[PDB]
């Protein structure tokens, strides 16, 4: 199961005042986390959706991606 799906989501809220098309990047979120089951898992998938998916939302992947990475 997907314990990388309660980060994922205090991570949309914190990214929200920064990224653009929230509902959209909640949608991928779910969907990555239902795929996934740890964050090194989820952080991979934001990493290859960045470069496939086109900006602006490119953008919001990478910020939400970057938080990840940020937090220890």
């Amino acid at each position: 199961g997907s314990v990388v799906k309660e980060k994922l989501e205090k991570a949309l809220i914190e990214v929200r005042p920064y990224v653009e098309y929230y509902n959209e990047l909640k949608a991928l979120v779910s969907k990555i986390s239902s795929s996934v089951n740890d964050l090194e898992e989820a952080i991979v998938v934001l990493r290859e959706e960045e470069k496939k998916a086109s900006e602006p939302f490119k953008t919001d992947i990478r910020i939400l991606l970057d938080f990840l990475e940020s937090k220890p």
